[PDB]
């Protein structure tokens, strides 16, 4: 059984603005999600300084990008600290985020949408290219859960009994908009990554499915 929660009003407002904006540089979403993945990895690494056992659930620290053409899905995975059920609810929707309103006010004044990360709400930039998202996460402190949103005022959280087991970490499964399928292409993904992420300390793995000649 899934549980439904209401987003903090300002977040709903932000998602509506982002999912509908005709901003030209939509590729910035990848930079923001890679940045968030890197931060999550930094967190588990730092925590492991005094609790080495924390890494055992998934010894490899990585960021992985997996296009799923048939499903028109793009997944961004990391083996970071992950989020418990409580953290998914709090961090992604119910708790008011400091820069949410501030960012929208900046946008109204003319700020570039690319500044979203500096306001601490870069996660929501995913709606530039997707109309739905499932955040699948596994924290060492809880079971695996699925947080889902379609930019609407409510989101759901469900105990995960349908996706692959992740040792520890988070998967952002983006359901791409019909006109943003270019982000399923290896060449396109590679150029975007190489452009806004040169100083990422973790390996960025691209999973490519090729037909054997």
């Amino acid at each position: 059984a899934s549980e439904t929660f209401e987003f903090q009003a300002e977040i709903t407002q932000l998602m509506s603005l982002i999912i509908n904006t005709v901003y030209s540089n939509k590729e910035i979403f990848l930079r923001e999600l890679i940045s968030n993945a890197s931060d999550a990895l930094d967190k588990i690494r730092y925590k492991s300084l005094s609790d080495p056992k924390q890494l055992e659930t998934e010894p490899d620290l990585f960021i992985r990008i997996t296009p799923k053409p048939e499903q028109k899905v793009l997944e961004i995975r990391d083996s970071g600290i992950g989020m418990t059920k409580a953290e998914l609810i709090n961090n992604l929707g119910t708790i008011a985020k400091s820069g949410t309103k501030a960012f929208m006010e900046a946008l109204s004044a003319g700020a570039d949408v690319s500044m979203i990360g500096q306001f601490g709400v870069g996660f929501y930039s995913l709606f530039l290219v997707a109309d739905r998202v499932q955040v699948i996460s596994k924290s060492n402190d809880d079971e695996q859960y699925i947080w889902e949103s379609n930019a609407g005022g409510s989101f759901t959280v469900t105990l995960d009994e349908v996706n692959e087991r992740i040792g520890r970490g988070t998967i952002l499964r983006l359901f791409l908009k019909d006109d943003q399928l270019e982000y399923l292409e290896e060449k396109r993904i590679k150029e975007v990554i190489k452009r806004h992420s040169e100083f990422v300390a973790y390996p960025i793995q691209l999973v490519v499915t090729k037909e054997v000649e």
